[PDB]
């Protein structure tokens, strides 16, 4: 198998699920295997935020301090004195994987347990948010806290971005943020021809966990929704982006 081969080449475990929303054809490989979801959860978290707020309500300004900043704060670290609006925090979380921005958003929607409950409400019984940054990224093999599966992430991303868990105006915000992600150029985007629009959210965590979930719009036709998840056996393992890009090429061929 080509996915087997990639696991062999990169000494890693792959979880793949892809759904062609036009034909309902799928590609699956360990689709129900749990991984730490890492930063991919940011995309569903903005999903819930959008559901719970009007678009105008996203203009509420959040005051924060150094105490709210954590390990990776590319946008939030610049605006402690002014604060940021919810809209600006959603942009920072989604486009730069700003961890403080995700923590602030999570607090505004009622914390990890509240996020879990809202995910259950949209039909996701798999994804298990429990912790804030930075703790959520430390997941040992066999533990379920802060994990999901490729199938569940695809199903939930679809629900928010493409189906009816959000009104069109809010779907458009979400899709536009993910389309202009700056963190993903070496992953799913790198397995898809230039010029196909891709909306994605990346993650990275311990045990060399390296994830990307995306919606891909092919030259006309309906979009594909894809999760590529990976992990490795040693806690301090490095990852390689190229695994995700090569996995994406295998998916596109299998759907073509
Ligand atoms: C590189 C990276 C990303 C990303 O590419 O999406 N997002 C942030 C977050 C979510 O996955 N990861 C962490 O905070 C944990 C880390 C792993 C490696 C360095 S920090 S910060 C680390």
């Amino acid at each position: 198998d080509d996915f087997a081969k990639l696991e062999e080449q990169f000494d890693a475990k792959l979880g793949i699920f892809a759904l062609d929303t036009g034909t309902n054809r799928t590609v699956a490989y360990r689709p129900d295997e749990r991984f730490a979801f890492a930063s991919t959860i940011k995309a569903l978290t903005v999903g819930v935020l959008l559901q719970q707020k009007s678009i105008e309500d996203l203009n509420q300004r959040i005051t924060y301090t150094r105490d709210d900043l954590v390990n990776y704060n590319p946008i939030t670290e610049k605006h402690v004195d002014t604060g940021m609006t919810l809209k600006e925090l959603a942009d920072a979380s989604l486009r730069y994987s700003d961890n403080a921005a995700q923590n602030l958003i999570l607090k505004q929607i009622g914390g990890p347990e509240s996020l879990k409950k809202e995910l259950r409400k949209i039909g996701d019984e798999v994804t298990n948010p429990e912790r804030f940054h930075p703790e959520l990224n430390e997941v040992n093999p066999g533990e379920t806290q802060d994990t999901s599966t490729a199938r569940a992430l695809v199903t939930s991303l679809r629900a928010f971005a493409l189906e009816d868990k959000l009104p069109s105006e809010k779907r458009e915000l979400l899709i536009d943020w993910m389309k202009r992600n700056t963190t993903g150029d070496a992953l799913i985007r790198a397995g898809v021809p230039d010029g196909w629009e891709v909306a994605d959210k990346t993650g990275a965590a311990s045990y060399g966990t390296r994830n990307d979930i995306a919606i891909i719009w092919p030259p006309k036709g309906d979009p594909v929704v894809l999760a590529v998840l990976s992990s490795r056996d040693k806690k301090d393992a490095k990852y390689d982006d190229k695994l995700i890009a090569e996995a994406t090429k295998v998916v596109m061929k299998a759907l073509n």
